[PDB]
């Protein structure tokens, strides 16, 4: 078998938008709570975490990662 | 019972970063393969899916959205 490195970030999101008459949503602008860059943030953030063997290092190591975004409105 | 929002969003990504003889990884950067707003397009995105009741419009609407990303290493 072979070893994957995970991710597992939860998180918030402010949005702004109009509804139109059609019932259709348009203009949205998000609300940046956080500064510019906050899901890159989460993400460097996450690979802290991840471990590596001792005496064998390298660089400009890359890898892709295939995600799944799940959110859903709060609090009424 | 009251009525959500949601969202679904499958993505990926590519990083470059160092591995250090500690075993810990170091100096970071994403490869941004999309334009560099990447995540907040993909959220307007799917708020164009988003379903209202016609002839009860409105502007400056806000919500918050709680969200969880769960990524994982693609084919080693």
């Amino acid at each position: 078998p072979a070893r994957a490195q995970a991710l597992r970030i939860e998180g918030q999101v402010k949005v702004k938008f109009d509804v139109t008459p059609d019932g259709r949503v348009d203009n949205v602008q998000i609300l940046s709570a956080k500064p510019a860059n906050m899901f890159e943030r989460e993400v460097k953030n996450a690979m802290r975490r991840w471990r590596y063997e001792p005496g064998k290092p390298g660089s400009g190591i890359v890898v892709n990662i295939l995600f799944k975004i799940n959110g859903t409105t709060e609090i009424q």
